[PDB]
């Protein structure tokens, strides 16, 4: 009778198994001390190597669950987790995931969705009202924030064949005869998302013209102006142009306004990569800080970063709907969409906004902007860290000071850091120097949390210094 | 900051599971029919009465009742027989609820720690079943057509590095000659083929579509001359598609002598077996997948034949080194997604607490049952069958403006909600759909829907 199977017959295995998950969960949630335990990849896969799949029931399966994965984790819900951009998680994101699980619909189409197809909608519609965008725009989730740059990338290339070369469409054709000298811009402090999209799309890095930024690590649009026109003069052709309004290192904004002047001028697509800054969207007072945005042709936006939502669960948005044609009264989602089969994402900002507030999730956000100021206060204030920036958003980039010496002497206390599990760091090159990088996301954590990883820093950096 | 998961809200996060646990055992009881025949514009009546910028779980959920379960496609209920919408397993759902909690990203060490050794254990054994050598290795993506996207980049990048000398599209983009650069396969091959040529900048003219046997597979000597006609051209052979199970006939490609063309030709060998990777699990029909281990790719979804939830895929290379140009063990060096969720602790767990015996016991079982729907199918007299299941599907249709007759039988059929029916068409002309993939549909479901079929169908020629 395949009791594995979840339908009626099986309802108590589920719930019963669900209480043993919620105790171990339960249990292992209340002893993390700290962020991670420091195990090097070499020292766990030891306890790899003699399990076979081809071989007990959940209780045994959970045991070795425990110390093979739950161990070792990256707590990410812990205060002295301050390093890349993974979130805390919400309590609706959860429900909307065990809901998820049991009916398993595929929002791909109206027959194997149904009310899953409309819930999307209304979050896609949502948002678009928050973005600002005009009456005719659309948009759909996709695995996250690769994804969408993808499809921005591949309309804004599309669309440019289709206005340029008379129904020449690049889906059914390829690529026309000019296309190799199309060129887009971004800032060098762009997500490389941008490059590895163009080179699937088969225009590869060289069709990137990346833009020097400001001394606030904003891409310079004087500089954009120059290399547009270094472009128009070796008889290459700007088709487009990447506005990050919130770079992954330094969580700087681009200058949306005056990118999106430029673009019109020069018939250019606007795309606002908003994989992180989108946070800024449900921010009370902080929102003005993304004017601009509502100018793109198209934004990508990541709720599994800024708005504590479960992994998978981002988006891409279009200023026009039939852009959106290149890709493809029943409302079927596939036909915006480079995914088939695809999991209701959506269940999870909508199950968030009905029982939390969006005003819960600005709230939430804002505290973690007040947050990072205190922490550039308290990076500024000592003598031996060296800051570049006063946080746009929720990042600090800064390094211990004290060349290539001090490279070893900072990738050397984030290593440390790591080691002792007492907080993870993050790392980043600029300008081909090893700084540390902070990114807070969790509103529970304090001034005090900072503070001692801050110590934590400095020790490991004197340790480098003075040997103990 | 009450609503983040942490240590401070575990109690909140059980009382909650629980009343998901409530609700769901109360609807799912409940459930007596696969859909309740809802028409898009009437349901959507009701869901411009919600608000979004306008307060708890239990109101909430009472809420998402009418907008979403109510209405929801029952893919366990046993009349379900439409598109690859598989029941779901237990330890799957065990998988996400963990997942949920955690919620790890496995495209680096540093955001996942055992994340990243389990995938690679789901990887490597799944490889061990497939057959390919050594160096071959795997990511698990999206699901099929990113999958498949993946395929046709590394045909498209790995031809070209290996015909230009030092010329990587990865930076320059598409070589002088790429235009002529072609990819075949059946006509009955997934449409991400063609979806994915267009995204590479190829195009749909890329592909070259091959006709099928009298059973519905692609045949080799239609391949052969489609290779020949193609070089005449002067065009350039890179890539064949083999489909180990198409979507609509559940038919196989005859992997052994694709393989010995594409090697002749020094061409891609890509096996689509999103559908018919079920066969790696199962006792005494792994054999009908034989060839596949020949592949320089392969395309599996859990998702489908696996009863693993949504999503649930993998991309597998015979040779990792192709994989360089989609780029401390980084999985992200083998991905073309960044962040990424840990799916595979769904077949993980999956293979710890079942057999992986046990889920080839079900796909056993689907396939036997697919015999008899067939027999079923061929005794009505008006029903013509076009093929004997290689898979778990049958496709056939209704023969009392006959193409008319069958689209509105699936309609009227779903617009009852008593079952779920699919529908496709071949060579021009419409046909309906079964695919089977409940081991707990019996024969008794399977001549209801056929009663359904039938009786709307006999409505449409007698008009009642
Ligand atoms: C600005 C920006 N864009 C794009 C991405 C890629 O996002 P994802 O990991 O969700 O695919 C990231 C990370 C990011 O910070
Ligand atoms: C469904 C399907 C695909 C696409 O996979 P998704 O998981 O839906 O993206 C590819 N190939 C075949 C044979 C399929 O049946």
């Amino acid at each position: 009778p395949h009791d594995f199977i979840f339908n009626d017959h099986q309802l108590s295995a589920w719930a019963r198994q669900t209480e043993q998950v919620l105790a171990l969960m339960t249990e292992t949630v209340k002893g993390v001390e700290k962020p991670f335990s420091g195990i090097l990849p070499h020292e766990l896969a030891r306890e790899f190597s003699g399990v076979d799949l081809d071989q007990g029931s959940n209780e045994a399966a959970l045991e070795e669950l425990k110390k093979l994965y739950l161990r070792d984790a990256v707590w990410f819900h812990h205060p002295k987790y301050v390093a890349h951009l993974n979130c805390p998680v919400v309590l609706p994101s959860l429900l909307a995931e065990q809901i998820m699980a049991a009916v398993n619909s595929s929002v791909d189409t109206w027959d194997q969705s149904a009310g899953g197809t409309l819930i999307e909608q209304k979050v896609i519609d949502w948002t678009l009202s928050r973005i600002g965008l005009p009456a005719g725009a659309d948009g759909i989730f996709t695995s996250g924030g690769t994804q969408s740059n993808l499809m921005a990338m591949l309309l804004a290339r599309d669309s440019w064949c289709a206005a340029h070369h008379p129904g020449h469409l690049i889906k059914h054709r390829g690529l026309p005869h000019d296309a190799a000298k199309w060129r887009v811009f971004t800032s060098k402090l762009s997500h490389f998302s941008i490059q590895k999209s163009m080179a699937i799309l088969g225009l590869g890095y060289d069709a990137v013209i990346p833009v020097d930024y400001d001394e606030r690590y904003r891409m310079d649009v004087d500089c954009l102006k120059q290399e547009v026109q270094r472009c128009l003069q070796q008889g290459l052709i700007p088709v487009a142009v990447v506005a990050t309004s919130g770079t992954t290192d330094f969580g700087s904004i681009d200058p949306l306004g005056a990118i999106s002047e430029l673009c019109k001028h020069h018939g250019m697509w606007m795309h606002v990569d908003a994989a992180y800054g989108c946070g800024l969207l449900v921010s009370e007072s902080h929102r003005p800080r993304l004017a601009g945005i509502e100018k793109a042709d198209s934004v990508t936006v990541d709720y599994h970063k800024s708005f504590f939502q479960t992994v998978s669960c981002g988006a891409f948005f279009v200023r026009d709907k039939h852009h959106l044609s290149h890709v493809t009264g029943t409302p079927n989602l596939v036909n915006k969409s480079i995914q088939t089969t695809r999991r209701f994402d959506a269940l999870k900002m909508w199950l968030t906004l009905r029982v939390s507030g969006p005003m819960a999730l600005g709230n939430a956000f804002d505290d973690i902007l007040a947050l990072t100021q205190i922490a550039h206060q308290l990076l500024n204030a000592h003598p031996a860290i060296e800051v570049l920036h006063v946080p746009e958003l929720t990042t600090q980039i800064f390094r211990y000071v004290p060349d290539a010496l001090t490279d070893e002497i900072n990738t050397n206390i984030r290593k440390a850091v790591f080691r002792s599990g007492n907080a993870v760091i993050a790392g980043t090159k600029v300008n081909g120097r090893q700084y540390l990088k902070f990114t807070l996301l969790n509103p529970n954590t304090t001034a005090a949390d900072i503070e001692d990883v801050i110590a934590l820093i400095v020790h490991y950096g004197r340790e480098q210094v003075r040997g103990p």
